[PDB]
């Protein structure tokens, strides 16, 4: 039942892909008519799976591709693997900000820990996610 | 907004992360529970089944584009508002299985976390090609 590392690799992709998702209903929010209602649910998606211990996704065997199963983590995210759990914790503590702030229904608010979180997704592919 | 091919591997994503985090809450009821992972866990099922991922069932997802294969059933798109109804049943249930993770009730966690799975199942029979 433990996952395999093609498991792992599909499962953290699903789990990006899914805040990636979310994020892009913030930024239209914030850039046209925001609906309060709809940045809570985003938002609560990006501060969960920031959260979720992705981590234990990043295990022996899951630095290649696995057939058609392709990776696009790089290997110096293996080389680096403290550095990356820094900056996942920072995304983690970012993306629940982003979650209070949409909590108050206030666009402003959730502008700025939009920013912070966008921040922390960019600073971690631009070390260990290829292009 | 979304084309077909994304919303498909949207929706699949969601799925597949929620279905990652439920099998952590039955790791717990089955073994060492622990509070703390039942809730992060929780949050996550909650989160997902909160998302508004009818839209993902957009005009032209109804079928393989490409590479990109769908597993949903063409009835799924002939009753779009029963589908959006047993999405909501897991959305009330993942709720509830949240906020009883949230605040510690364990007890309650063990049977949201059944009807949590009751929920996947239901819409599946009906809608999903397996
Ligand atoms: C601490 C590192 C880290 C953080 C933080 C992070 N990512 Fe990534 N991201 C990765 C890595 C590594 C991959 C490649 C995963 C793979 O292919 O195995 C990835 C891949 C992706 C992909 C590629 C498609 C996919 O689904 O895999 C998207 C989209 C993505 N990230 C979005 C996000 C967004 C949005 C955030 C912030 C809300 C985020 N990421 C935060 C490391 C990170
Ligand atoms: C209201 C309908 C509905 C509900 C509720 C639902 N599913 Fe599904 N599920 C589907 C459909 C439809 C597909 C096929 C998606 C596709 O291939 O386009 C699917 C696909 C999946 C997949 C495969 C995704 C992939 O990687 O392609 C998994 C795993 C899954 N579901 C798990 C879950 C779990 C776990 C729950 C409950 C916590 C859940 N589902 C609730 C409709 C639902
Ligand atoms: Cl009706």
């Amino acid at each position: 039942a433990d996952l395999s590392p093609e498991e792992q690799i599909e499962t953290r992709q699903a789990g990006y892909a899914f805040m990636a998702w979310n994020m892009g209903k913030i930024k239209a929010n914030l850039e046209g008519e925001y609906n309060a209602d709809q940045v809570r649910a985003a938002a609560n998606v990006v501060a969960a799976i920031a959260n979720s211990g992705m981590g234990a996704l990043y295990g022996p065997g899951t630095d290649k591709n696995v057939g058609a199963v392709k990776t696009r983590a790089k290997p110096e995210l293996f080389q680096n693997l403290e550095d990356v759990g820094k900056l996942a914790r920072d995304l983690g503590t970012a993306a629940n900000a982003l979650a209070a702030a949409a909590a108050t229904g206030e666009a402003n608010a959730v502008k700025s820990a939009f920013a912070d979180v966008g921040a922390a997704c960019k600073a971690c592919h631009q070390k260990y996610r290829a292009d």
